[PDB]
């Protein structure tokens, strides 16, 4: 249930192989840069001690991550065919033969994240930050826009 994976994702901090296809989670933490303990309350401190949201094998497909934060998130083997992935933070995050195909990156921001073997094609990626971010065996196709 529905129910169920939301509760995973809150509490467990994961999702392994979970059917999250079309929800629409705009503007939601799952990274591990802050947390609100007042939506200003935002700090880093208290995250010394933290681990990242699972989400391997994850289905995420035309979901709306919108301006969400996922800093260090696992999104291996992952599946985010046409997600909107636009300004969301992806720093450190790990996107290792994860099907991108379609999906939207628009000025998200993938510092330092891995991307090996991942699937390109059709993704849009204009103003993304690519610094130090593993591109190593990606697949991209005429329809990949990096500008
Ligand atoms: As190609």
């Amino acid at each position: 249930a529905m129910t169920n994976n939301l509760y995973r994702l809150e509490l467990e901090r994961e999702c392994v192989g979970c059917n999250l296809e079309g929800v629409n989670l705009p503007r939601e933490n799952f990274g591990l840069k802050y947390r609100i303990p007042s939506p200003l309350v935002t700090t880093p401190f208290g995250m010394d001690k933290a681990k990242p949201v699972d989400l391997t094998r994850a289905n995420l497909s035309n979901a709306n991550l919108y301006q969400s934060d996922l800093s260090s998130i696992i999104l291996e083997n992952a599946i985010l065919v046409e997600t909107n992935l636009s300004e969301t933070d992806l720093e450190n995050a790990i996107l290792i033969g994860a099907n991108l195909q379609g999906a939207n990156l628009e000025n998200a921001n993938l510092q330092g994240a891995n991307l090996e073997n991942a699937n390109l094609r059709g993704a849009i990626l204009t103003g993304v930050n690519l610094e130090e971010t593993h591109l190593k065996g990606i697949e991209t196709d005429k329809n990949t826009v990096w500008d």
